[PDB]
């Protein structure tokens, strides 16, 4: 039996699936620990900038879970994620402990820019700038890749890099109330918020887990953007992004929300 995680029916994501919208030859790079494989996920391909970890198979699991919220398949298994026929990258760019580089984030988003991705998700953060990393979601962006990232589980009122910078579409975590969640940063710069509060998704060794963060939250965004790019793909990274907050459902101050929690149902209508 499938079950559809709490998250994904606040999205409003089964709405967009019943209109056919699914994320079918939309390209999602998932920068993360990897993406191990499961039943209940399709990995088209990707690539490894960890030193030393070649594959791109996720020792850690954090990579996985996000990448099922992202597009766990449409079966009678498992979850479901919000874009399920979405065209699945690894890209790992963090270690096992869960933790990576610049160097390495930066490499990732040249590989997705360089590859094609319409989406890249960045369920991770830095607490300190980086004109690397900025010039890397710059340059992806120049080639096309809509990058969504992580606003930080600090709990302060700025959120982490690289979602602090323009180019990247930054997400906060909401809770089941439809409030901010304690440990969601916010503030500048702020874009969306998403589900990020008792999250199951795919986990490895063909398993699920509940989850808590802002890196939750993401993925749903990146998922959202999927179909809004299967419905226009024509549209570019600016288009998808901007109709993705000109359809959330607003909550409150855009200090705290940004625009709002994304609504797939809205952003396909
Ligand atoms: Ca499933
Ligand atoms: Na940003």
């Amino acid at each position: 039996a499938q079950s559809v995680p709490w998250g994904i029916s606040r999205v409003q994501a089964p709405a967009a699936h019943n209109r056919g919208l699914t994320g079918s030859g939309v390209k999602v790079a998932v920068l993360d620990t990897g993406i191990s494989t499961h039943p209940d996920l399709n990995i088209r391909g990707g690539a490894s900038f960890v030193p030393g970890e070649p594959s791109t198979q996720d020792g850690n699991g954090h990579g996985t879970h996000v990448a099922g919220t992202i597009a766990a398949l449409n079966n009678s298994i498992g979850v479901l994620g919000v874009a399920p026929s979405a065209e699945l990258y690894a890209v790992k760019v963090l270690g096992a402990s869960g933790s990576g580089s610049v160097s390495s984030i930066a490499q990732g988003l040249e590989w997705a820019g360089n590859n094609g991705m319409h989406v890249a998700n960045l369920s991770l953060g830095s607490p300190s700038p980086s004109a690397t990393l900025e010039q890397a979601v710059n340059s992806a962006t120049s080639r096309g890749v809509l990058v969504v990232a992580a606003s930080g589980n600090s709990g302060a009122g700025s959120i982490s890099y690289p979602a602090r910078y323009a180019n990247a579409m930054a997400v906060g975590a909401t809770d089941q109330n439809n409030n901010r969640a304690s440990f969601s940063q916010y503030g500048a710069g702020l874009d969306i918020v998403a589900p990020g509060v008792n999250v199951q998704s795919t986990y490895p060794g063909s398993t699920y887990a509940s989850l808590n963060g802002t890196s939750m939250a993401t993925p749903h965004v990146a998922g959202a953007a999927a179909l809004v790019k299967q419905k226009n793909p024509s549209w570019s990274n600016v288009q998808i992004r901007n109709h993705l907050k000109n359809t959330a459902t607003s909550l409150g101050s855009t200090n705290l929300y940004g625009s709002g929690l994304v609504n797939a149902e809205a952003a396909t209508r």
